DNA sequence: ACCAAACAACCCACCCA
DNA sequence: ACCAAACAACCCACCCA
């Protein structure tokens, strides 16, 4: 009784955001570098849409989640009451994971030609077979379309922004999704930095995505030359 | 604990429309008839909403007299299930009960007639086709026809074609009328031998009132004569 | 054994060939003891609001209470349920609408008096969004009503000319004046009307056209401020 | 009967005086009003709109913060025409009241201007790129319900109103509530007429805000301006 | 083939912030 | 900060008067 019928609470994040994504991968490497491997990310990645709307159902404030044998207690901020509480910056998220994962495949490829190997066969990103990108375009660029990428845009040369571009531009994406990738850093420099200093290297990587079969995958030539002759730009 | 997450595969498709609708009809053909695939083509989407709203893994539907298991992969949770070539789907029930139709009427005139006399395909109507523009061309418009290009003389692609020139729609909704088989030939053989047909097909689907479904011609002219088109 | 769903329509086998004037008839023959300016207010103030309700009833007929006016209602709104044969003696809320303006329509003749009655409690929300009232004439200010395409030329044609008025300048989707395109006038066709009466049709869409439309709801003051800002009201 | 329908009177034109229910508002509730319960309305207007849309009562008790107060719900498509005192306080009215309260908050001094600029948040302004060192008038003109203290906000609700139907295509209709708006003692006849230069000032500082759905920097309008994108 | 638009009163959506 | 987008395989929209 005398009870509101509804009752409110507050949102305070976030004050400073000072999260350091190498910082996050360096401490997250550290503490579950051991259980990663290959079929543990290609698990992750097959799995990550999944473990989302999981999470959107879940009213728990830490989720421990495993794929494979890869075990990690991740924050859930999905469900609107739990993400109410802040996130810090040793604080693991969805897409966090899925930029560490990228990151570690990306250094894992580099440590041989065996792991190479095995990453390449095993390692699968959706979002980038759905452009009809390949390991073979290349390393940083297939790596790119993984969710959280844009946290280490030095490593893959400006291709998650060059991407996310593209998406803007043909896909018509909202601009609001880009807002992420817009205040990253790119190695040391700031946004206000490579914004004005490094267009040219963006404006290559936007070239090279620009090659890409995006739409146009899969339709096989065949197909494309079929559709061309009703007057239908594929 | 607590969530668990694992490997699917990779396979490829051995499935065979012929084969899955000759075994669904061994398995459902006595329940079949114009008035429970009226009703089936009446509530489709209803169905589909229903299943996109449902938990479960294999609905037991009943439209009328006839009561089918189908395989739901509308949920989310259940688009991630495997399709052996013996299930039934939304889709792959549709396609079945539009050949189901187009066999039907090739029994006799009193099966005809009551096929044409009862069962309605919405998706057609609302483009202002109807039963006397043809038998292959109006059970075109159901989902799942794409299945059987070659009986339904490549309308579902023309359809799927003019959807986008017309409609605007994305280019990505056609990929499935576009790895379908026209008898035994693959898209790759058709593509370029039944090139003439497809254009026959596209012609006689251009024809259709399509956007100005609804209205007359006396009606488009009087709504012209007061500067409305169409 | 058992089913989880289960589906039949089935809706219509073949048409419908209801007559307004019949059903007219018949709902003031069985309602009409109740039937006052007051309880007509009332209904034309809350027929958006009996709509949302009928969308959220699961019940096949509805029972709605307009002041004393007691109206057995097929609902027809639910996404659910829209099955639906609307028998030719059955009342829709549409209908009622349409069945309304005709009684103010006939009311109003009855008498000056009777006339000083609807005109001072009767409001319809659709004319006066686009400002129009009742001194702009009784079949105008009538015609804004839902259903009032039902009674072609009563209402002159005006209900048709709104409709035109709603596609050009609004953008209203053409789709909506199927309905308005299939009503008779009088004894004529619509094949017939829509050759043979294009004289009273211009009529009604130049006066139409002398409302003040989307103009309604602005002072002149307000309007004359919001010119000099570049926004034409 | 399944469902019944009454009268719905005329009903008379509007006695309501904002600077009086304002008065009744903090006398009442104000010794619970805190730049913290604040910033949790601003934060939480849409859902407790939606909330209200959903609930069928009459009198509503909402809390947010620590800050208990008693609404009228006219959210209800089936009551959003049940009687609104002059006295009584609605959603729109309690944010206006709430941005005046921060307005004249932010004037007692530094302390309390620092409190509130560095806790209250109004999503509609950053979703338009101002902040409050932008202009306290301006940055809390954005606040629903602004319109009814046109004088102390500057006719920055008005202006805001007016870009977002220029810009933003916004229906014109929508513009008619700030267009009956008082401008201290002047009716809206009078200084449509008198205060049309102010108004012109508001609408340029206005019409330099980015509005870009942001916070995106120029550098970063620039930069994305280089690969053919609008905002 | 029955539903978008809605008097007077102020209200009805934009809302990552 | 996030609700959009997701290999291979398969239905994801449009929807009678």
């Amino acid at each position: 009784s005398t009870g509101p019928d509804f009752i409110y609470d507050d949102r305070p994040a976030a004050v400073s955001s000072t999260f350091n994504p190498e910082k996050g991968y360096m401490d997250f490497i550290t503490a579950y570098g051991k259980n990663i491997n290959a079929d543990n990310v290609r698990i992750f990645f097959l799995n990550h849409k999944k473990a989302k709307d999981s999470l959107k159902g879940s009213p728990k404030v830490e989720v421990d989640l495993q794929f494979g044998t890869l075990r990690v207690k991740v924050v859930n901020n999905h469900n609107p009451r739990n993400r109410d509480n802040p996130v810090a910056d040793n604080a693991i998220t969805l897409h966090r994971l899925s930029g560490y994962l990228a990151k570690w495949c990306f250094d894992e490829i580099d440590h041989g030609q065996i792991e190479e190997a095995e990453v390449k066969s095993k390692v699968v990103i959706p979002l980038a077979e759905a452009k009809g990108c390949k390991w073979g375009d290349g390393v940083a660029l297939y790596l790119a379309f993984a969710p959280g990428a844009e946290m280490f845009l030095k490593d893959f040369e400006f291709y998650p922004l060059a991407i996310d571009i593209q998406r803007v531009v043909k896909d018509g994406m909202d601009i609001t999704f880009m807002r992420k990738v817009l205040k990253q850093r790119y190695g040391t420099k700031t946004a206000d930095d490579w914004m004005i200093s490094e267009v040219t290297a963006i404006q290559s990587a936007v070239k090279v995505v620009a090659k890409l079969p995006w739409a146009k995958a899969g339709f096989t030539a065949a197909a494309k030359n079929f559709l061309a002759k009703f007057n239908i730009s594929v």
